[PDB]
């Protein structure tokens, strides 16, 4: 039995204006963007209590989109940065009728490939961990530190070593507080892991599949264009 | 001035039957195999004293390639694994009056999206080096080290850490010393790096581009198709 669970997409940072290179959440992906496929792997989970997506209140692309015209979707104002963003995210919720120990997954934007069966495996591993986690996956790349003067000084073991997917898995009251506390106190924060970490906590790995890769690159989009 | 040197592409292990899901160097990358784009980075460069594949003696893709029968491609037989084959291309080497002394560059079969920006930069930050070094590129993704339990133990700081392209660029006596006595020794070599830095040698990083990726799944294929 999967635990009950609300997603935040964090989607925001887009300009007012568009852009004949768009924002990677707006390029197509045979035939639809981005970010319509990575709301696709959410929103018939049965499970799922409620979606939030943060965007920048001017965004010029998602009114466009029929996923802003949906039931299914609510929205929420974008930050100064991703914590800031997940952090209207989590308040969104919260008027939504979000508990403070319900689970949140914070999820990238341009992610659009995470099969339920990831999903489901991260629902189920973490439903009754004390933290929560992420996905990720093995480094499969030689990983080599450099020196001050750019020689090898080691190659890690990198089967030790996971690449940070998403989604995250955390509880909502305890990534408030963390993300909240950690920008205050001038924290470089990545992921939603980081700010767990940064507030003493370990989350879980989970591990999932290599290709729930996120869109960087128009060109990372070709490695996905076959994959629907 | 850009210093002379030998290129040795290890390209073996191939059966003796072809096989639906193809060697990923036999692959069609825009109308031709990945290997004969590989060996396209290196063939015409006025430096190349010569280049030399590693090839099973019964590869049943090779004898269709017009690369078969080029004098600019001579060929070794494969090893038993990847140091064994280049052990074998280095043999090749001294046949075609290599120096001990000589430069080498080691290059993967998969990888043949190499630019001669690359190429010509390994060769002029390295002409000097003590001992050579290898083309990499700055880790971008989110690493995490797993404890004990698969829970994250840090985030590991990314800015120091680079992953392992090629070619890399070695002299011909070191590196044969250094791959045939680790051989003996039991180490389980990766690349070419691996193998000096056993024997003690710190090789010098080189940034390259990102995009000089090694085709491990023929969906990596995708990525490359409009490179040419
Ligand atoms: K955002
Ligand atoms: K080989």
């Amino acid at each position: 039995d999967l635990p009950a669970f609300w997603t935040v997409i964090p989607a925001a940072g887009v300009g007012s204006r568009m852009r004949a290179d768009r924002p990677k959440q707006y390029l197509d992906l045979a035939g639809r963007t981005v970010i319509e496929r990575t709301l696709d792997c959410f929103l018939e989970h049965p499970m799922l209590r409620g979606l939030v997506v943060c965007l920048a209140e001017d965004d010029p692309y998602w009114p466009g989109l029929d996923c802003a015209a949906s039931r299914h979707v609510q929205r929420a104002a974008g930050g100064a940065e991703r914590a800031g963003s997940v952090l209207n995210g989590l308040l969104r919720l919260l008027e939504l009728g979000a508990q403070a120990d319900d689970w949140v997954l914070v999820h990238d934007a341009a992610r659009p490939n995470l099969t339920r069966g990831d999903l489901d495996r991260l629902l189920e591993e973490l439903a009754e961990d004390p933290v929560g986690g992420l996905l990720a996956v093995p480094a499969r790349d030689t990983l080599k530190r450099s020196d001050r003067d750019g020689r090898v000084s080691e190659t890690i073991d990198r089967s030790v070593v996971w690449l940070a997917y998403t989604p995250q898995m955390f509880r909502l009251g305890a990534l408030h507080r963390a993300l909240a506390d950690a920008l205050v106190a001038g924290v470089a924060i990545t992921d939603e892991a980081s700010a767990m970490e940064w507030a003493g906590y370990a989350p879980k790995l989970v591990e999932g599949r290599a290709d729930n890769l996120k869109i960087t690159t128009p060109e990372d989009l070709l490695r996905l264009q076959r994959s629907f």
